């Protein structure tokens, strides 16, 4: 009755999901045209299911949403009873805004999309504003790593019950006081002169968490670093939900005095963890399998926040 | 061939605008039930017109927002050629995420109904995120208070130059952060944990408290506190709307603000009345220019840095 | 698998509904914010049920409408499986046409306010325009007290078998034919010169029952019953589904020589009832709770007209 | 840049509003097959244009609702300005409510067929039930036959100011007690149980029977004979559409009617010529005018009780 | 739970489809108004069920399509948890493409009219073209007579394995060519110079089989005929799945060198077989039965390809 | 008041069409990230204005699609008048049907996704199957390249009167058939089966392989081999998009032939450099024609048979 599909050669997030539920990943047929042209076809019937498809992690953000949409269309018009998509990173959410400009809210166009395309549900990770929820008319499930992230500094962190959590910028103010104020310590905020960082909240002579819901260059991420040094940091570490890590990242994270940078299991990390040393991984595969059987048998799915 | 037409009564903003266009409101004659059912008729034709209705400031948010709908109804049956929906303060804004519960998306629900009732555009001031924006598929153009605020204390404030804009809470680091790098000068954010904590330099400096509204009042009187407590010279509160609904105004006459200033977005008159710190700029033109340039199909962007 | 919800302080008709069918009304927190804006709170999960919703009683009507569409929102973003809105007293349901003015047409706008806020299914009782079920695109179940108010008519009124059914208005023809053919007894109709009333129909020297679908501050109602003494008629009564009793009203039916005032429970009358003894109310929660369960048991509601 | 079509060769309506526009009807190439099934080809360009389409008079109510809906659809994806749909009389009108069966509302559905088909305005005189309005999202002008009635009766009968206005059924209060207001005289109800009964004064008085329609006429001919017997002195009837299927004519010519009066809104010259109680009010004028001000964004609203 | 209903006049069809499912057809009444205005009621409850109206086969295309939109209209706001049409030959599908000029794309119309009336699926027979499938958001299943044409044509003529599957005009070249690759024989195409006509492919000293999806007048199937017999046809035989016949038709045939002329039941042969002795009809109503069957059961329908 | 912006900085045929329209393009700054995420922003005003985006020919489908409907989605909430999407080769064009498979309809999906984005208008270049406008409910104007086609043949094929012209396909036999009869000449079609199988006469005369578009040439290209087989004097290959992927230009080099003939709805350039059989026919005059119009609400239908 339930179906679980994944795309692209990603397939690590989607087997471990369908792992923990017990099934094997649905068929799914896949030829690349011309120019990337997107040929998807459902290789087994789908008719009256449960269906969820998981989004792939190759990268290209535009080929990974058109496959996603054109499996969804597909599940569709095959009569399938019920369509969600799964997606850990929720694609351009970080346009969600004009940001006093002729810009589109591209979130919302892909928000658009997705319903058009025939989705009934959406179970994303750690949306980088929650008001994108609002984006769409069909019900939406905002999972939190946060649960882990607290277990995980507690464990890995001796000197935490003092330490500062630190935001990279201004925008991640409520993010950060939430994360410290579960574990009753400090908080602090650098912000780029929109040129030089500013910092205020006291890091001075103890341990500085930074933490974001997203790194892709790690541009701002690595600054904050040597800021909070300068600032008389003990040890500077990062901890991302999702790790787009990309361009010099890699490179800037070494080469950076991070103790350590823990991302989730929501963007493939394997290949960057082999160049990468300080780089720790928190797999989100159970929160997610348990949404989706939760989804499909009922049951309450805010237990997982 | 425009037209501009009040919620209420309340044509208090609505005369201004219509006043800065050289106009006069249109012809509507509204009749009210017991149980607050609202009857509207449009008292002269809008065939074919760009309209622009603007949101009473009566104070009961639902039957406002219900006259709002149903006068946006009305002009679309009666063929009005587009209509707007002038909300300088947008209803249920501060409802606009689950925030972890099982609640409702108020703000996503309004600009559906905003939407189904007819509107082709919105015009409004200082959405509460602008994320908002994205809850509705029609253009919304989001004004800001800010180049009037920067004016006012450029203006007001002899020690500007090295004063500190202070945020209420976390949630508001970018919006001072933005006033502190265009006038140059620190910045600093209060955070509620039920104890407040502060981080940023206010020592010595006249601190700015700036936020998007002010309701009850009892966080920026709090941070007031919190604030001369770290040193600042003197405080003051800038809100581009103004509520103050409950003790706010019994709160703000026993607070330690030098002054309270807010836009016009929401009546102020009855509240100065009985509080003298409070201090009002007028949005009207800039509403009445957004309007203007709306209908002439003019760059509107203009007023984001500009104060007409 | 099946949740009933009230709102506001009303809960008398909400709490009965709920009991005829053994339930407990469904957990919901509600808080008024600073100038009556709305805030609410679904209390439990409602993941895959059958959800319904009953309207509030508090007479500000805007107040109501609002609180029941924030409420159908929340339930249908929280993935709720069915929302049904059960309205007793369809709100602005008198504004159904233009009426050669440039009016809104109120009840359509509700229809669709409604619609988007995600409701799936419509339960009401007496719509002031049967017409009023195009409104929606949704299926719509209008519920008749008529079955009740000729049962009350047969056993409190001993003439009934010699009576007139009488119209406070010329729209109002088509209900008080029907029902005085039900009865087989005359009908006739008054009419405000649009002043002075006028009446046709045989009402000399027999009962005249006023019967209308509602009545508010009762001026007509209370006109009419004056008019109906000068015709000759024996006694007059007033029977209204639904009772908006409002200004007036309560002092204006005691100064009115009616016999007696009967109205449902459509809308509270616990209030008004202790200061005028000539009311009484005809319950229809048995009605109201039957087409609930059978909506959801998928069985026949027609049964009940 | 205003284009007028036609529904089917039944140009007859069409062509009188055409003529009063000072407008020929569009080109339109319209080819058919044994089935029924409609073909229909725009002769012109119709880009960026005000389009009207009349609805034509066949009298086979599912082709002529199909035409409609095709030939808007062929202009609206060859990118016509607007498409307004003249419907005179609207189809399925008597079909607005389940009436406490499982009937469908056909009415709402062919709103919503015409909203779906690219209708983006109504333009109709009449409707069974002004809730009708309210089954489109999309704007509707409901013209009235009320101001030409009113002086048709005016101008033919000379009792006039002491004649009732009656009506066939209980539905219909609210439509003839409007006229007897505006008249100034009596009215009387007939509610049909298998008897008929009547309710008002039409003793020694001339009784005029209006409604909106006359199908079978089997109901304002047994009202005709109930007024007779009450009393009345002559019998009238008038409906703005008339419909005559089935025995009507058979059934009026055989009546003690002194002449019964409709509009033009549906075709009446094959009826006239066996049946001479018939005479036609020409609505054309009235049509022609709402179509030139919904244009032009000209108050429709004075039809409602002028006659162009 | 589930329900088959039929339209107008015809019922050879739907009754088929009834029995072949252990059913009876619903209770439907139907009183044809003035001018042919179609008035429907439901003559049972279909609250919370699987209903399938199947179209019905009286000739005059729009008041059938009418009476099916008014029909699906009054089953979806009587509660009916699923409304499917069955359409075996569908409505205007030949109206498909402006091709040049300022038409209307009726079959899209249609789509339309059939997804606002409240049709859910769609269940038809060999769409005029298959792109038609996108004109719908909503699922539909596009059944194939062509398993069933082979098999006639295998058992009914001798000369099979070397004869030539003909096109009456150009563009019915891929669906002869997919019959003749299926049978691994040769295929033609004839061509009206848009006149006289042009025929490709070999068909000289060999039975020719006239392939098609419709015909109506009949006009060029016999034209076609003609100009095969011409090419030195040995015998010319003509296969369709929708059997329109009008107007000239049955006598053309006749006065046609037809060997036979095969159709399908999707529309009503019975008045037509009397007057044309060479027309033999292949039932299809087992194959829209087991569709319907396995559409409400969740099963695989592509099985029926 | 006409604006015209490109998708990406294949600026090639949209500068043309700004060109020969007597405007420069609309000023849009595009950021892009890593991972191909698309970043864009209106570099002036388009509020009240018709606008118009000629979707790029970067070659990366997705991005391509992403971009445009980006732009579109940005115009719109800046209030632009109405959004055209001008395209000159519709993506997934080839994926309109089922096919008997699971499969899904992209085609539609896309017209869906360029619908929510905003589009009011879409003009295109032979839609691989006309039935495609059938997937939007907005307007779409589908030009041909036939009378281009035609024009090129007339004048650079001397033996045009007796040549055959050969859809390498059974689906282009309509569009063959079409082309062969305004010519005045013989058609032939090639199916195939893992074979080609050749119907229609080719002997002696010169063949042109003629179909709406080109992507690997597999087909083509053994088309090509079984017309010479057959007796054809030359083969020529006409396509209106020009997709050229993979092995295409390497093939293209290696075939028999005469010449391979393409308009430039794609950028050709690149491939040009290492093909010399290719020749490019201009269709730029032909969309800044269907735009001209479009915007002055002109027939297009005039492009159909004519080359401006």
């Amino acid at each position: 009755n339930i179906k679980i599909f994944s795309g692209s050669s990603h397939q690590d997030l989607s087997q471990k999901i369908a792992d923990r539920l017990g099934l094997e990943l649905g068929k799914v047929v896949t030829k690349k045209f011309s120019n990337q042209e997107t040929c998807v076809e459902i290789g087994e019937s789908v008719r009256g299911e449960d269906v969820y498809i998981v989004q792939s992690g190759c990268g290209e953000i535009n080929d990974n949403l058109m496959e996603l949409l054109i499996m969804i269309n597909a599940c569709k018009i095959a009569s399938a009873s019920r369509v969600t998509a799964v997606i850990p990173c929720f694609p351009y959410a970080r346009q969600d805004k004009k940001d006093k400009s002729r810009a589109p809210i591209s979130a919302k166009l892909v928000a658009n999309m997705l319903s058009v395309a025939g989705a009934d549900h959406i179970i994303t990770m750690d949306l980088h504003a929650a008001q994108i929820q609002g984006f769409f008319d069909i019900p939406v499930d905002n999972l939190y790593a946060e649960p882990a992230v607290l277990k995980w500094i507690r464990e890995n962190i001796s000197e935490w019950r003092n330490c500062t959590i630190v935001s990279p910028d201004a925008g991640g103010a409520k993010r950060v006081t939430s994360i410290a104020d579960r574990l009753n310590v400090d908080f602090a905020l650098i912000h780029k002169e929109r040129d030089r960082m500013v910092l205020v909240g006291d890091v001075k002579d103890r341990v500085a968490i930074l933490v974001d819901d997203m790194a892709d260059t790690c541009g701002t991420i690595c600054h904050a670093a040597d800021k909070l040094l300068s600032a008389g940091a003990t040890r500077v570490y990062a901890i991302l939900t999702h790790g787009i890590f990309s361009g010099p990242a890699i490179s800037r994270i070494n080469n950076a005095c991070f103790e350590a940078v823990v991302v989730t299991n929501t963007i493939p990390q394997e290949d960057k963890m082999k160049h990468c040393s300080k780089i720790q991984v928190i797999d989100i595969s159970m929160i997610l399998a348990e949404a989706i059987r939760r989804t499909h048998n009922g049951e309450s799915v805010s237990y997982l926040f």
